[PDB]
């Protein structure tokens, strides 16, 4: 696990979708915005990640693209159904990773958790370390979506 910083070129590459959480189930749920199966991320030459991915939009599997500008070591900015701003609490190149997110619109804003990994699924131990990590910021654990249960639409990766 790398907590402090990262690097880019060791997170580009393929990923897959595992879970995801949201102080606002509201927007990750079917047809909610947030409910995004990513695929890859590629390092652009002015740093930003370049990330692809597919979410179900009024039953079809969509392909959506987004460059996330880096604002901080670690940490980056994103307009997407709103302003966008994460970070990468969580690195294991190999394995997986683990984000936070918050959306502002306004006045209005959410908090969201993802888990990623370079597998389609990853072992039920990491499952609950995320939980642990939800927990902490104020998603309820019935607020936690597990991805590999439902169409993650992999017909249109690649």
């Amino acid at each position: 696990v790398v907590t402090s910083n990262f690097d880019a070129s060791k997170i580009a590459g393929e990923w897959y979708s595992i879970l995801l959480a949201s102080d606002a189930k509201e927007n990750i749920e079917e047809n909610g915005s947030m409910r995004v199966f990513v695929e890859h991320i590629r390092v652009l030459d002015n740093s930003s990640l370049a990330f692809k991915f597919q979410r179900k939009v009024n039953g079809e599997c969509t392909d959506f693209y987004a460059v996330c500008d880096k604002v901080g070591d670690g940490v980056y900015t994103v307009a997407y159904y709103g302003e966008n701003k994460f970070r990468l609490l969580e690195v294991n190149y190999s394995d997986y990773v683990i984000l936070h997110l918050v959306d502002v619109n306004g006045d209005k804003t959410f908090q969201l958790m993802e888990f990623y990994g370079r597998k389609p699924d990853v072992e039920p131990k990491l499952k609950d370390k995320f939980v642990e990590i939800c927990q902490q910021y104020g998603i309820i654990k019935e607020n936690i979506i597990d991805l590999t249960k439902i169409d993650r639409c992999f017909q249109l990766r690649g």
